[PDB]
């Protein structure tokens, strides 16, 4: 068999059952990546979800090199693309990670009819996910469960998520593999990201390198004795908890260099190891649950993310404020606490939860009533460990749409970090003002500023908003809604 | 048999008897649409109910592709068009849904005539309504009921609506299926805005989605929630699609009991459960004999009330225009999404009719016509001369909105301009200092009409000519 491995999410060798199915009985397997670089054409989509994805095709051409094999990254679009791939490589058979997003969904149907009129057979596996949503799905009636608590009872009734699967055997891949043409890395290889336009100039090294190598090393020292004290037995925030983990395995289980089952049972034998317990609580996978949630949630609402017409969404009047919203999405608020935490989404990818919380609700309940929807996009853009399903049902979450208390822009920052060290590593325009007037530099005397070389209003922007009377009108606002 | 299926309303496959007689024993069906593409002949049609009637229309021609079948969207009118169609294409067989409103049920006993005297059999079932409104009306002495306790006691008496009928057989649509021209899209397509005329220049996502698929989502989604009261349009709200026929009545009905069932041990639930649709039905049952039932004067269940002819303020009523920022929201929210909410309705008809302005409710039914996709003929109507205290025996235009939503939210996201206000001025934009609406950005009568009314005085007024008519 001539076998199409399509590589999408699940950037990963490991837990392959996709590639498993096409390596099976093949010929020629061949692994394969459809980029489409017009960034111009499509939503923006920032440098670092792209420098992440590079290093990821990177690590699996390094890693198929081994099995005297390459990476296939064939420039384009997925349905302009194939009936080309299908012809001019003869290819039997196509397999690829199952994309329970809507979206997504409806792109590879529309694959898997023209491989149909190719003859390609087409295999999936869902390997993306701990569990078969559909099958969560059924028991619960045939609509997805709307609360976490539903969810958890609908798989505390099922079976354990299926075990990683074996990896494909060297052996094997030296059956299937491929002839490489010497003019390969000119027309499949892995693109850099000056190839593709993007500014390199003084570019630091990524603080999540992509790829299921680093993911590997990273779930290694995640699972170490020591750590699980850290993180598991005694989770407290530390400002230290603000900067990114080099143990931190979010961005990789949302692009798929990190299986999700492997994470979830190599935590458990780590939970087995650590307390003689068998029986772990379902509160130890929380993160990986959640994940689970809204993948179930969204695999059959495409408009998952959007307010009007989504069943699941409470309706409500959000303000338009299109320059807040960008003074939001631009850390220029005003509010310290608010732009460290936009401007190191911007710069690295990642921020805490907590820095999600107190940043989601600046947008929207909290104070500029903004809708969640924008919320959204920016994170879309920038956020590396949260797609279509994830980012929305989150946000949908934070603002009361859908599924707390919405915290000071100024308070909650001096609660998690006193020292304001956060904010001179990400706001240095203010690294002069003292601790006691960095997270309200409006309330610093002229001296105090002058001292700073930041001066409120020219260097830094004043806060956009009065947290007390936005607060005031946005709680009656949810009173009425609740 | 060669049966042509005419959808009208009953845009659906399922509990679809008509659709089903046209399959049973047919060599050929065809589903046909008839569109009079000249609209300027016609009473004017906003774009939403355009826009829901070609996603719907799509929908079923999508419905229908996946039985390897299509719609056939007919150019022209009803009466001109089937004579030539049921000779071009042998027709043997029509069916349709039954239209009891007076004007629609004029139309088919014409082209009832066609067809006998072309030897064409006609099939017609009534799964537009959950009742025979006929055996309602014998029950009432041949008269229709005027109360709804009365339409209550004739329902109470009578046996359960029917059951909704099983959707068609994909297989049997197969050995009926017709044949399909290349030219197909070119004469019996599904026209769009653009092709139909209208701008759709800035034209964002339907805030009511047409089809049966969309009714038959939300009619799920609108039971999973009542298992587990705004102004906004709900992503479950199901009424547009009772209007158009994407939900069935029946359908809907009884997928309600079955949730009583389920919730409370009863299995016998309160007609309560059922009250929009039973409003629906008693408004029908009035309708259906009365050719007058949407004006005044010879309609005899009307009370005459001597309405005061204003075209202009009738006309800045309908454009939201009036300087009451309650009254205008819910006017541009309607036009703008075709959907309001009732208490809504109640604070716009009442402006119109007696409340203020004492404008005929037969000029707010041609307004409501235009822009409303939830209400045809019989409710819109009945509504109106309910409303009015014209047949079937009032708020604050700035305290009914105070009170509905204190936030005024809803006025900044209908009426933008009038976004800079605060909360204690927003509905009544006139009592806010020069200085608040220098501030707001916006200058009262010029930027934003003054109130055209005093509703202190036109209401005393009002309610003195009302209790003359009682
Ligand atoms: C507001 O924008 C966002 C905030 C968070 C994310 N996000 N990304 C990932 C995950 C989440 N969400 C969460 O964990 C929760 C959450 C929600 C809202 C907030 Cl504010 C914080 C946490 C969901 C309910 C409780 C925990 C889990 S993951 O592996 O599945 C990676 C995305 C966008
Ligand atoms: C004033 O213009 C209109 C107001 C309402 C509608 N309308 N549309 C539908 C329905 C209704 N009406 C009602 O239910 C009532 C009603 C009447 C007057 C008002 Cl103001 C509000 C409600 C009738 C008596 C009590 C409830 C039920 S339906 O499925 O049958 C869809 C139409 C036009």
């Amino acid at each position: 068999a001539s076998s199409v491995h399509w590589f999408r999410k699940g950037l990963r060798l490991h837990d392959n059952p996709a590639l498993l199915a096409a390596v099976r009985g093949a010929r020629c397997v061949r692994c394969v990546y459809i980029l489409d670089p017009w960034f111009a054409a499509s939503s923006s989509v920032g440098i670092n979800r792209w420098r992440f994805l590079l290093q990821s095709l990177e690590d699996l051409d390094t890693s198929l090199r081994k099995l005297n094999s390459r990476l296939f990254v064939v420039r384009g679009q997925p349905a302009d693309v194939f009936p080309r791939l299908f012809k001019e490589w003869g290819v039997t058979r196509l397999t690829f990670e199952y994309d329970s997003e809507p979206f997504g969904k409806e792109r590879d149907a529309a694959i898997m009819k023209m491989a149909k009129e190719a003859g390609v057979e087409v295999v999936t596996e869902n390997s993306h996910t701990l569990y078969d949503l559909d099958r969560i799905i059924e028991l619960n009636g045939q609509k997805p469960p709307l609360t976490y608590k539903r969810f958890q009872a609908l798989i505390s009734r099922m079976e354990l998520p299926k075990k990683p699967a074996v990896a494909v055997s060297s052996q094997q891949m030296e059956s299937c593999r491929a002839e490489i043409q010497e003019n390969h890395d000119d027309t499949y290889g892995v693109p850099s990201l000056e190839e593709l336009g993007f500014p390199t100039e003084g570019l630091g090294p990524a603080v999540w390198q992509g790829g299921e190598t680093e993911a590997l090393a990273r779930l290694d020292k995640h699972l170490e004795r020591k750590a699980w004290v850290a993180n598991y037995e005694r989770p407290r925030m530390n400002a230290n908890s603000l900067l990114a983990s080099p143990t931190g395995l979010s961005p990789y289980l949302r692009f798929g260099c990190l299986s999700c089952r492997l994470f979830y049972y190599r935590l458990w034998d780590l939970y087995k190891k650590v307390k003689r317990n068998s029986t772990p609580p379902l509160s130890l996978f929380g993160q990986l649950l959640w994940r689970e949630f809204f993948y179930t949630a969204a695999t059959n609402n495409p408009r998952f993310d959007r307010m009007e017409g989504n069943p699941i969404c409470i309706q409500i009047p959000w303000d338009r404020n299109p320059e807040a919203l960008a003074k939001w999405a631009e850390g220029k608020t005003g509010f310290p606490w608010i732009d460290a935490i936009m401007t190191q989404l911007r710069q690295e990818g990642w921020i805490h939860h907590l820095a999600r919380h107190a940043v989601a609700c600046f947008l929207t309940r909290g104070d500029l009533w903004v809708s969640w929807e924008s919320g959204v996009r920016v994170f879309d853009e920038l956020l590396l460990d949260a797609d279509f399903s994830v980012n929305a049902g989150s946000w949908m979450w934070l603002s009361c749409s859908a599924f707390f208390h919405c915290y000071c822009p100024v308070g909650f920052g001096r609660r998690t970090d006193p020292s304001g060290d956060y904010i001179r590593r990400y706001l240095p325009k203010l690294k002069g003002f003292p601790s006691r007037y960095i997270y309200e530099p409006w309330n610093a005397p002229e001296s105090v500023q002058k001292a700073a070389k930041c001066i409120i209003g020219v260097d830094y922007p004043r806060p956009i908003v009065n947290h007390a009377e936005t607060s005031r009108l946005n709680i009656e606002r949810m009173k009425q809604i609740y």
